[PDB]
C-alpha cells in the first residue's frame, strides 16, 4: 500500500519516512538524493 517509505527507499522529506527520519545519501549518478532511515 502507498504509506510512509520505509528504510532504504527514497525519502522526499522527513514528514514522509517511516521512521520521520530522512537522510541523503550519494548515487552512483555521482549525485545526491534523500532516503529514509
Amino acid at each position: 500500500s502507498p504509506t510512509c517509505i520505509p528504510s532504504g527507499q527514497p525519502c522526499p522529506y522527513n514528514e514522509n519516512c517511516c521512521s520521520q527520519s530522512c537522510t541523503f545519501k550519494e548515487n552512483e549518478n555521482g549525485n545526491t538524493v534523500k532516503r529514509c532511515d
